[PDB]
């Protein structure tokens, strides 16, 4: 396989389905990328967490993230900046670990180097997150810095031969909710040139209507022939609507967070399995789900395990939620390929929000 | 298969290996019986817990424990009395649930009925636990009551046709550490007649030397041609020494308790995987273990998962510990069948206690 090749196999409206080929494997798009410490074609590693425990140099000494996690397929790492204080400047950010008080710095160059030590296949440029809401001036200043940092990230990546030849680099569009800033950001990223383009700054609590409004104008600004990654999104209905707006890749902690907190995703909406209404419910978590949990165990049993404090309950919930997300993506890919995605999205919303 | 048939295939000293055939399956002995909410031939259900959540009538409405847990092989239930206050008498015990304040009673008859509603295959007689240490008078009084309750348990079981025809009933020897009381108890149980005989009252904090001393004289008092079940034991070295003294069946919360608290069992002794010495250790939890965890992941990765708070870490630890216990029992059975159990026990102890 090539280092990186994105091909679009079919389209419906703004939605696309296709493949990213990389040395370690093929990624089917639209893709959901689960956290690896939770089938999927690619998993996400949390650079901020890994640089603090066990440390990037230690991960490299252990053979890199692929060996460490037992995962030989592609891995995407974030830059570490979002989760990341002792000092902030045009150079980068300095911060102190709560785990042990150790001092750490992150910059475009250091973030790229940490991601190199982790051995990831898709590397994210290091940027400055923009809070929500943001004034036009603050959003512009933050976006402008992020574009300077995108060039620094590009140069650092290109200087590391093993990384340049075997990994890929994505740039991140910023600009808050402002169309003109989103355009300036897209133009700057395309001038630098990246293997894929993320839409940043939209997992900030703005609400789905506003997120969709910004995606409506922002995704068309990115190169059509490269993947589009919506970072930190989201709920099943967020994913469906974002695909309708041209997004190809997603990540979110929701499936694993929900699975540890009693919430299961189903085609009839989320359910809180701890509720007493499930104590005698012999149906599986979801009646169509093909996952191993739903083939074997009832809502009543999973309810019991969680209420009893048994670790097995949260594990089965998490397994189901991860599988549900992958089945959602498979249905999205098949429906786009078959020219029935618009109908799928309509049928999906009607059932998901009925909450039956 | 028959309702119940125990056959001894081979012996070495006081140790035995063989099979219990029941309608739902064959149990290879010596057997370790894990809790089912945690391969094994039989799992243990906790009657006290199940009668409080979700309730025995509710379990029966859901189809019984086999259907509820997705386990079609034999299940052994305890009587509920050990974990079980509003009143205590020759009739039984009354107690109030902390979960919701509901009132509950347990007696020989009610315990047998609850175990019937749960649908278990091996039913334990309801007895009175003897604290440790106990005076001779108190141990005798408690043992005498337990024998009266054993007869009541026998009669209640025999009155329920579905239970009498399809399940088995074990009696429990009591008597604390006193040889004469252990003998009186064994005589009373054999006169009543049971399908198997447990050695009760030895998971009480007395220490291994004392436990082995009591087993030395107590196990020979039970019928040789029936299974011998040591309740609530134990650590790997406890199991090996108890097999050397004629025990056929075991249960203990240690593998699952340890797996949720950072402790892994290995042939070189227990290890606390959270310790910093494992942060860079690329070996599996145990170098001989055939379990799925040890085929794939390192001590370093499991250390990381647990230190990071990831549920996956405790799940992998528990999976490894359950599998380790089953591999221990398999090695015990094979060595007895091959006439090399004495050597196995010696080699096991030398390595386990070296702690290398
Ligand atoms: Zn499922
Ligand atoms: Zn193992």
């Amino acid at each position: 396989r090539p280092r990186f090749s994105f091909s679009i196999a079919a389209r419906e409206g703004k939605a696309r389905t296709g493949t990213i080929e990389m040395k370690r494997g093929v990624i089917r798009t639209p893709a959901f990328m689960p956290v690896g410490t939770a089938g999927a074609d690619i998993i996400l590693g949390n650079t901020y967490h890994l640089m603090l425990r066990p440390g990037a140099e230690r991960i490299a000494k252990l053979g890199g993230l692929h060996s460490f996690m037992g995962w030989d397929r592609p891995i995407l790492t974030d830059s570490g900046g979002y989760q990341v204080l002792t000092k902030q400047s045009e150079e980068g950010v300095t911060f102190k670990s709560h785990l042990d008080g150790s001092r750490h710095m992150l910059s475009p160059e250091r973030s790229i180097e940490i991601q190199h030590l982790l051995g990831s296949d898709i590397v994210m440029a290091f940027d400055e997150c923009t809070p929500y809401p943001a004034t036009p001036s603050r959003a512009a200043s933050s976006m402008e810095r992020s574009m300077r940092w995108a060039k620094r990230s590009r140069d650092a990546f290109d200087s590391r031969k093993e990384q340049a030849e075997n990994a890929a680099l994505f740039g991140i569009q910023q600009g808050s909710v402002f169309e003109n800033l989103r355009q300036q950001s897209a133009d700057a990223l395309a001038e630098i040139g990246f293997d894929g383009y993320a839409v940043g700054g939209l997992a900030v609590g703005e609400g789905q209507d506003e997120m969709f409004r910004v995606l409506d104008f922002s995704v068309p600004m990115l190169p059509d022939d490269k993947p589009h990654y919506l970072m930190g999104v989201g709920k099943p209905d967020d994913i469906v609507g974002a695909v309708e707006r041209g997004i190809d890749m997603f990540d979110c902690v929701l499936p694993t967070r929900s699975g540890r907190n009693g919430q299961a995703f189903t085609w009839d909406g989320p359910i809180n399995i701890r509720n007493a209404r499930f104590s005698e419910d012999l149906k599986p978590l979801d009646s169509e789900c093909h996952c191993a949990v739903c083939q074997k165990w009832s809502r009543a049993f999973i309810h019991h395990l969680i209420r009893a404090g048994e670790i097995l309950g949260a594990m089965l919930m998490t397994e189901h939620n991860i599988a549900f997300y992958q089945q959602l993506m498979q249905k999205i890919r098949d429906s786009i390929s078959e020219g029935r995605f618009s109908q799928f999205a309509q049928d999906f919303r009607a059932r998901y929000f009925a909450r039956n």
